[PDB]
């Protein structure tokens, strides 16, 4: 019977800040990160069904499996138990978060699912309901509910919300093929028995350029401990970070362990100019423009 839909928009994500921690075992790396939601989105749409079903439409759609290997599936099937129900929903994406593109858009659409889901069977369930839910989906799905900005500190512990005073203009631009996050974390665990590559500062003084709005206090700071390690195994990433700041960005530097690379510019104006001498100059297969921060999963319907 019931017939209503609802869509839930969240956003990918990049990381302004990763600091990694040296190896555990069994292997493991603490990770602490700033998190920072902006304007690439998926549409998530969901209403009520005889079974549970999941398509997706948009560019490197196609690629995705629409069953249980697909955490936005896993999001639904976990939803309906925590509330002793059948997942009886079917899933329209609009996915215009680049696939592959390592802007956890998988996690943001599972995020998606919980919040469309909350409200089409009109439960509110509350907020740290949907947190613990989105834990046991993968180490992403939280800070695709949560969005803006926010500071994690890797340890199953809540994130810390940074407010901004001005919204950031930015260039982002993807390899044409990613690395494994594995191979990178190998790389950077090896990287660091040979030599000493660039260790971050803590976060505060990232923390503290957000909350002034400013580009250029943030600029300098923008950082990832994994990058070095990313770089050595496709050196390619280190002249497209050169390009992009040629190009007019204040820095560039690569999010996790790529194929975004993400480029603060001081506006929209400057970001749209640096957006296309990249797209014209050919180090990257897709170039966009975004802003942030953004908000993390909401009903938009
Ligand atoms: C969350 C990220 O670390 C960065 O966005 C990555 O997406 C990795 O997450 P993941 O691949 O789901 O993590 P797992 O499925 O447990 O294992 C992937 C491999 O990446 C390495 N890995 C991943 C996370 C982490 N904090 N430290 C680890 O060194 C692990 O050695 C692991 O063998």
């Amino acid at each position: 019977m019931p017939t209503g839909s609802v869509t839930v928009r969240v956003p990918g994500k990049v990381n302004l800040y990763l600091a990694v921690g040296d190896r555990r075992e069994d292997g493991y790396h603490e990770l602490t990160t700033v998190f920072h939601a902006v304007s690439l989105v998926d549409e998530v749409t969901v209403r009520n069904a005889d079974v549970l079903s999941l398509e997706l439409v948009g560019e490197g759609a196609d690629q995705l499996p629409t069953d249980e290997r697909n955490l936005a599936w896993q999001a639904a099937e976990l939803m309906a138990e925590h509330v002793g129900r059948a997942p009886d929903v079917s899933i329209m994406i609009d996915k215009s978060i680049p696939v592959a593109g390592g802007m956890a858009g998988g996690s943001a659409d599972a995020a998606a699912v919980l919040v469309a889901m909350n409200s089409l069977w009109e439960l509110n369930v509350p907020r740290r309901d949907l947190r613990m839910l989105a834990a046991r989906l993968g180490s992403d799905v939280p800070f695709a509910l949560h969005g803006g900005t926010a500071l994690g500190t890797g340890r199953g512990e809540e994130l810390a919300t940074v407010l901004s005073r001005n919204t950031f203009h930015w260039v982002l631009a993807f390899a044409d093929s990613g690395l494994l996050t594995s191979a990178v974390y190998n790389e950077l665990d090896r990287l660091r028995e040979v030599g000493d590559p660039p260790r971050l500062g803590e976060p505060g003084p990232v923390l503290a350029a957000l909350a002034a709005g400013d580009p250029d206090q943030l600029a300098p700071l923008l950082g990832n401990e994994m990058q070095a390690a990313a770089v050595s195994l496709d050196p390619a990433l280190a002249r497209a970070l050169r390009a992009g700041v040629e190009a007019g960005a204040l820095a560039g530097i690569v999010s996790g362990s790529g194929p975004t690379c993400a480029f603060l510019c001081t506006s929209a104006s400057s970001a749209i100019d640096v957006g296309a001498q990249l797209s014209g100059a050919g180090v990257c297969r897709t170039v966009r423009v975004a802003t942030g921060p953004v908000p993390g999963a909401r009903v938009v319907s």
